[PDB]
């Protein structure tokens, strides 16, 4: 059928690697965070037609510096992208992941705020979540909480509990091999084995830290396709990237790629 979501040209290996996608990016810093700290918002300035939102939360004493090269490279794809500080940098994972649902929240509301820069740009029905460790478990907790997501994303992420059972929603993991604040092993893989309702994914980087998927991270080309791929598949329904969502890279730069229910 004809996808009312699909944007932009018909992906290829070399368009998902690049930089920058097809669109502009401009942003802006939120005035009045409404239920969380800071926000600044990427946002497409000629994607042709409404876009998904995508909520995106750092980790423990972290700040939008450790995830902000993900709100550009996804805004440019066709995506409006808010990245978050906690109302404390020492915020846990279920705090993270009510700030999160408040920066969607927010972003939402400006869609229909005419002095916003994203006047009219969103698809409210149509969000995702990322976020880094604690970060990442929030994401993990805002995809259970909200079965309607479209698609979570989270990098090296951490939570109190490695029980995501009821979640629904398209997950991709990424993972980082050395981590040894969230250990994969006690964290990453066990979060990825107890989702079984879901289209999933788990991305290892070969010899990563903790930070292997934060800003200034030597993998861009490869987090970024399948981030951005990922996105697309699932928040678009955009069938155009079902094999870069759901490929094994065979890269010599993945340590452990899994994937089932990947359509
Ligand atoms: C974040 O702080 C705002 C402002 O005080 C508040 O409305 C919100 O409830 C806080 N969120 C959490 C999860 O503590
Ligand atoms: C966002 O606003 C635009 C223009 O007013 C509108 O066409 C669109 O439907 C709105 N989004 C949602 C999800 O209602
Ligand atoms: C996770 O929680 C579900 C729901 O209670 C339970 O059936 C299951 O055993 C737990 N799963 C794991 C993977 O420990
Ligand atoms: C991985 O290898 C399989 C089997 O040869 C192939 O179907 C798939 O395209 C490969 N992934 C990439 C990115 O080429």
């Amino acid at each position: 059928e004809f996808n009312p979501y699909a944007r932009g040209p018909n992906p290829t290996a070399a368009s998902l690697e690049a930089s920058a996608g097809p669109f502009t990016v401009r942003s802006f810093t939120v005035s009045r965070p409404s239920g969380y700290g800071a926000g600044t918002v990427y946002y497409p300035t000629n994607a042709g037609g409404t876009v998904g939102a995508i909520a995106i939360v750092p980790g423990y004493t972290a700040r939008q510096s450790s995830i902000k090269w993900w709100g550009p490279r996804l805004a440019s794809h066709g995506f409006v992208v808010i990245t978050i500080d906690t109302n404390s940098t020492l915020d846990q994972p279920e705090s993270r992941s009510s700030q999160q649902m408040a920066a969607l929240r927010q972003v939402a509301s400006l869609n229909g705020t005419s002095s916003s820069p994203i006047y009219g740009k969103v698809d409210t029905a149509r969000m995702g979540v990322m976020g880094w460790s604690m970060g990442g478990g929030g994401s993990l907790i805002s995809a259970a909480n909200n079965p309607s997501l479209k698609a979570a994303a989270p990098q090296a992420p951490w939570h109190s509990s490695t029980n995501f059972s009821s979640v629904t929603v398209p997950t991709l993991i990424f993972a980082c091999e050395n981590d040894s604040i969230a250990p994969v092993n006690s964290s990453a893989l066990p979060i990825y084995d107890s989702m079984s309702q879901n289209a999933k994914q788990f991305l290892e980087i070969k010899g990563g830290s903790h930070s292997c998927a934060n800003s200034g991270n030597s993998n861009q080309a490869l987090i970024g396709k399948k981030g951005v791929a990922w996105m697309k598949r699932f928040m678009d329904n955009d069938t155009r990237y079902s094999t870069f969502a759901c490929e094994n890279p065979n890269s010599t730069a993945v340590s452990d790629f899994r994937t089932a229910n990947c359509s």
